DNA sequence: CCGACGCCGCATCAGC
DNA sequence: GCTGATGCGG
DNA sequence: GTCGG
């Protein structure tokens, strides 16, 4: 892409910060410079360019200038060569092993593929799959697999309840030609903000889908929020199509509209979205929008019918979901 | 300079 | 068992 | 690491 190498760079300095570092701020802070870059419609000359932009400082600036002098980042370079760095890294990569689990098992020795796999009963369950499907979860998912997937989960929710409604969120609703993975909200009437008039909502859904064999394994799974693996169905003499994660997020019927643009994002546009209603005396979470208090404690929930009224409370123009892709 | 930085679900642990 | 901190994730 | 105040 135009700043592909300056937005690379970024994020794997944010990587570093998160994952080595452990200094979620200078992560966000990396990720939002990254991303205010990647929408910047030229082709960036200097760092004094980029300063113009907002979430890119002096610092950032500064590398932006040695990267495009040299094509190189010393302090990268340095990170890279770095073995407790690397392998941290490495091992974060790995769905459920975090930056603490990752620095705990290279004290204790375990820093490879290879160290993982042979030390499965130091993993706990979330740990266990991601590994069984590493390999998996590093393949991307075309949108024509996308929609396969999307016609299987709707018509096998429609099977369990014809009153609930699936809908795909993330970065498939904000059109991209591929996925890292399937999000799923899913709403029943029996479910509002003032009720819950059935139980097992959600596992009535996973239970239906594993019958079918489209999901496979659980990384976590509570009353409105299941983590799991899933796989297409592939043909006869067909190669098996990778196994996928799927998230399905179950949400009041009546706060449709605040989890759908809660749950279709991106991660940073709601990190931006929610920071700019914070300025505007706004707080927004999956639920409500609520407006702050001077004491600077959340109101009473403001009416929505819409997407739309969300962004109309703090003062921004309706952007569209293949526009929110930050 | 500096205080804030989105907001919440589920798994695990420490303490009682 | 419960409750609140921490990890890791959406 | 950045930014408003
Ligand atoms: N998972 C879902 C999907 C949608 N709906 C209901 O369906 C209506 C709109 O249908 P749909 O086109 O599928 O969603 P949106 O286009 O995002 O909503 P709208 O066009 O009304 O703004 C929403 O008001 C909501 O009440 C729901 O309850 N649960
Ligand atoms: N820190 C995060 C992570 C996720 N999300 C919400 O959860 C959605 C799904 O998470 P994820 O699957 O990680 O993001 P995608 O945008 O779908 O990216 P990908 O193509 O990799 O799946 C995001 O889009 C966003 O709406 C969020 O609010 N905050
Ligand atoms: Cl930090
Ligand atoms: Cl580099
Ligand atoms: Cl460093
Ligand atoms: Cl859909
Ligand atoms: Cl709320
Ligand atoms: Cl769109
Ligand atoms: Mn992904
Ligand atoms: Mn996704
Ligand atoms: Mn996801
Ligand atoms: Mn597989
Ligand atoms: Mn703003
Ligand atoms: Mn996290
Ligand atoms: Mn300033
Ligand atoms: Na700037
Ligand atoms: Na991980």
């Amino acid at each position: 892409t135009l700043n592909g190498g300056i937005t690379d760079m970024l994020t794997e300095l944010a990587n570093f910060e998160k994952n080595v570092s452990q200094a979620i701020h200078k992560y966000n802070a990396y990720r939002k410079a990254a991303s205010v870059i990647a929408k910047y419609p030229h082709k960036i000359k200097s760092g004094a360019e980029a300063k113009k932009l907002p979430g890119v400082g002096t610092k950032i600036a500064e590398k932006i200038d040695e990267f495009l002098a040299t094509g190189k980042l010393r302090k990268l370079e340095k990170i890279r060569q770095d073995d407790t760095s690397s392998s941290i890294n490495f091992l974060t990569r790995v769905s459920g092993i975090g930056p603490s689990a990752a620095r705990k098992f290279v004290d204790e020795g375990i820093k490879t593929l290879e160290d993982l796999r042979k030390n499965e009963d130091k993993l706990n369950h979330h740990q266990r799959i991601g590994l069984k499907y590493f390999g998996d979860f590093e393949k991307r998912i075309p949108r024509e697999e996308m929609l396969q997937m999307q016609d299987i989960v709707l018509n096998e929710v429609k099977k369990v309840d014809s009153e609930y409604i699936a809908t795909v969120c993330g970065s498939f609703r904000r059109g991209a030609e591929s996925s890292g993975d399937m999000d799923v909200l899913l709403t029943h009437p029996s479910f509002t903000s003032e009720s819950t008039k059935q139980p097992k909502l959600l596992h009535q859904v996973v239970e239906q889908l594993q019958k079918v064999h489209f999901i496979t394994d659980t990384l976590s799974k509570g009353e409105t929020k299941f983590m799991g693996v899933c796989q297409l169905p592939s043909k006869n003499d067909e190669k098996e199509y990778p196994h996928r994660r799927i998230d399905i997020r179950l949400i009041p019927k009546d706060q449709y509209y605040c989890g759908v643009l809660y749950f279709t994002g991106s991660d940073i546009f709601n990190k931006n979205m929610r920071a700019h209603a914070l300025e505007k005396g706004f707080t927004i979470n999956e639920y409500t929008i609520r407006p702050l208090g001077v004491t600077g404690v959340a109101g009473e929930p403001l009416p929505v019918d819409s997407e739309k009224d969300i962004f109309d409370y703090i003062q921004w123009k309706y952007r569209e979901p293949k526009d929110r892709s930050e």
